[PDB]
């Protein structure tokens, strides 16, 4: 709450001594320090949660007041019931000379300030023998859940890996190596690692023929000093802002180019074999349109441009994977898939195509960026079982459900903003009904593990994704941990479905 400093503020005396009012300029909000109890203060509307609120003032103290040894006190109190208040806070007149901060936090032994009954009286006021004036410059209040389990992976009904995706240093923040919050939250939870950025084209190989391993082999090696298995994402992919420069520009032929793609993956799929953690690699990341009937990318991608117009290169990125090392496990990953309409049907008869020519391929990757209630169970369950019938493993690679996303429930007609607790909870519904599909639909030898895009709902990719549609707030509020790593309602409906506990928005 940032408190408004040219409306609604008021004199205030709290003893019998008369104040004098108050006085609006530019540099805040000024009263005459006339006697003990002389004070300004505004209001806070009920019902209010105040208690662990901390109130942060800048203010400026003439010379007068300084002079006359008073101190400052930082209060609030109950309209109708005065008596009842916080009334701990004290700056002495030793603290005093500049624009100073001072603080006080509303911490109280009964809980009075959680309540429903009566409006809030905030300010501050002098104590003592004042003299002189006060000028208050600004006014800020800063205003738990468990879900009860101790290990998410351990809940796992059949041997199949629980898996985050982690930033690297693409990110100063939210580096895993140097975040120390970031550390804890994964070791609790999960045994499975997925790279978000560091290991996709460009990071790996800058420019041709130099290969840069340092920074994601200090990412695979923590994760094995950790006893968890990495997920190496991505060999291919047409995203502008990681196509290694040299490959975006290529000038020669389209044997040339493909012979350089392969260079790519063999150095890559070689060097990560011989590290000694990498179980699982999506190959090919991506590769058909967003159009109804769908088709493989064209004129944005330059792996269709470059290799001649076609799309030969996604069966040559697999045989030159499988080449390299044939005990890495080789996936197609791609988002939309699960809605059972143009899109998983070109997926299915390019995996058809695939095992009719002898092209290797072991499982499909299902991204899994779901809406609260788009696509439903129903389609998501077909579209994955059609996968199953083909005899190749099922992963979901990188689950989040938006509470807020542009493409559903006709947004922004009804946006929800501030975060609710009824969206929390249809939240843990909507993530427990996703995982029981899974479990419901995929055979246990066909399981490739469930893993999430992020860690805290504070770094989500959702948000820079759908910032113009936002407008730059962050609303899409999608993983299990909230702005300060603690549990939210969707990890309790995770660990539901892994227990076979009926899925519900209740508590
Ligand atoms: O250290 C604590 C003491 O400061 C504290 O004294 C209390 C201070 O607050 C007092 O409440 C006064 C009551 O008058 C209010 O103004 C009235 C607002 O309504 C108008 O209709 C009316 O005309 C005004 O006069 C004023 O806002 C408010 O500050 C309270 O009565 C004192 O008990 O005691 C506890 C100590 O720990
Ligand atoms: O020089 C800097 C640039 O490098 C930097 O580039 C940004 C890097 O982050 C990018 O966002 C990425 C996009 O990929 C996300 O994961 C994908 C989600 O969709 C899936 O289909 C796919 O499989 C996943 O790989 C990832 O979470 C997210 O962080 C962003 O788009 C770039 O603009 O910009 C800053 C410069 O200083």
């Amino acid at each position: 709450i940032e408190v408004d400093m040219a409306n609604g503020w008021r004199g205030n005396a709290s003893g019998s001594t008369s104040h004098s009012g108050i006085t609006y300029s530019a540099d805040g909000v000024t009263f005459a320090a006339l006697g003990d109890g002389v004070g300004a203060v505004f209001d806070i509307a009920r019902p209010t949660t105040l208690e662990d609120a901390v109130i942060a003032m800048v203010v400026n103290v003439s010379a007068e007041f300084k002079a006359s040894e008073a101190n400052l006190q930082i209060f609030a109190q109950l309209k109708e019931d005065w008596s009842k208040g916080e009334w701990d806070c004290l700056a002495a007149s030793s603290e005093l000379t500049t624009d100073l901060t001072l603080t006080c936090t509303i911490d109280e032994d009964d809980d009075k300030f959680n309540q429903t009954a009566r409006d809030v009286q905030v300010g501050i006021q002098a104590k003592g023998t004042p003299a002189g004036t006060i000028t208050i410059k600004s006014v800020t209040i800063t205003l738990a859940y468990s879900a009860n389990v101790d290990h998410l992976r351990d809940l796992a009904p059949s041997d199949f890996p629980i898996g985050v995706a982690v930033s690297n240093t693409d990110s100063a923040t939210y580096n895993l190596l140097t975040n120390s919050r970031e550390q804890a939250v994964v070791k609790k939870h999960f045994n499975h690692l997925t790279a978000g950025n560091i290991m996709k084209m460009s990071y790996m190989q800058p420019t041709e023929g130099n290969f840069n391993f340092t920074n994601a082999d200090a990412f695979v090696d923590w994760a094995t000093e950790n006893n968890m298995t990495v997920h190496g994402h991505a060999l291919v992919w047409h995203s502008d802002y990681q196509v290694p420069n040299f490959m975006k520009n290529w000038a020669g032929s389209a044997e040339d180019f493909l012979a350089a793609l392969d260079t790519h993956i063999t150095t890559i799929v070689d060097h990560y074999e011989a590290k000694g953690n990498l179980v699982s690699w999506d190959v090919v990341n991506a590769a058909i349109d967003d159009n109804s009937p769908a088709n493989f990318r064209t004129t944005d991608s330059a792996f269709y441009v470059k290799s001649g117009n076609s799309s030969v290169y996604i069966e040559r990125a697999f045989q030159t994977a499988r080449a390299a090392d044939p005990a890495v496990i080789l996936y197609y990953n791609d988002y939309n898939i699960e809605q059972n309409n143009a899109k998983t049907t070109k997926m299915v008869d390019m995996v058809k195509d695939f095992q009719a020519r002898s092209i290797p391929i072991d499982g499909v990757g299902f991204q899994m960026h779901v809406c609260m209630n788009y696509p439903s169970i129903a389609n998501i369950s077909a579209a994955m079982k059609k996968v199953v019938d083909l005899g190749l493993l099922v992963k979901i690679t990188e689950l989040d459900v938006a509470v807020n996303q542009p493409h559903c429930d006709a947004y922004p007609a009804n946006k929800i903003n501030p975060l609710t607790e009824a969206a929390q909870l249809a939240q843990k519904k909507r993530y427990c009904d996703v995982v029981k599909a899974y479990l419901d639909t995929v055979p246990v030898n066909q399981r490739g593990g469930i893993s999430v895009w992020g860690t805290t709902d504070a770094n989500t990719w959702l948000d820079g994704l759908y910032r113009e549609q936002f407008e730059d707030e962050k609303i899409s509020w999608p993983l299990l941990f909230d702005n300060n790593y603690n549990d939210k309602p969707a990890l309790r409906g995770f660990a539901d479905a892994l227990i076979g506990t009926q899925c519900t928005n209740t508590h």
